[PDB]
């Protein structure tokens, strides 16, 4: 069918794969890369992991209904949150990256995954 026009967005904003520096100067590279994060927006989740199984969030097995709308996916997928940590003003800003593991909370709009919950906590953490 085709249809790699949406989700593309979700996937600029959101998924990464491969970190390489799980640190700070990881994600404050990747503040300065993906520029949305002017004048330092503060927490941001990057996942990485497969990306077809990001796409197969939006299946209903692979990401089982959550609350009659929203998915929860049935893998533990790499979640690095780049979440600012110190003095919120002027670059150098910098980010405290705390990685989780855990399944994610993602919502389907058009039966393509283009939301993330950011809310999600599992009750370890």
């Amino acid at each position: 069918a085709q249809d790699d026009y949406r989700y593309i967005h979700f996937l600029t904003q959101h998924y990464d794969a491969k970190p390489k520096g799980r640190n700070d100067e990881y994600c404050f590279n990747m503040m300065k890369n993906r520029r949305l994060t002017r004048p330092c927006k503060d927490r941001n989740t990057f996942i990485h992991g497969n990306k077809n199984d990001i796409k197969a969030i939006c299946e209903d097995r692979n990401g089982q209904p959550y609350r009659g709308d929203l998915r929860i996916s049935k893998s533990e997928f790499q979640i690095t949150i780049c979440k600012h940590k110190g003095g919120s003003s002027r670059p150098p800003c910098r980010y405290g990256a705390t990685e989780d593991s855990r399944v994610i909370v993602v919502g389907c709009e058009n039966g393509l995954p283009v939301h993330f919950d950011e809310s999600f906590i599992t009750p370890r953490h």
